[PDB]
């Protein structure tokens, strides 16, 4: 809850091909009427992906 995050910033998320962490950029952010956060995020090879935003992580 500590993070802030704004779309197009890079983010480590759940990579697709395994769900280890890898580099990806953040496309949109969403908040819901049951308060939620999602980011849409885009990987390298252009997946996208509906991510938490809590599960997000920064790059080191």
């Amino acid at each position: 809850m500590k993070d802030i995050w704004h779309p197009g910033e890079r983010c480590l998320a759940p990579s697709p091909d395994n769900g280890k962490l890898c580099e990806a950029s953040i496309k949109s952010i969403t908040v819901d009427e049951n308060g939620k956060s999602f980011a849409v995020v885009l990987y390298a090879d252009f997946q996208e992906r509906k991510i938490p935003l809590k599960q997000l992580q920064e790059v080191k």
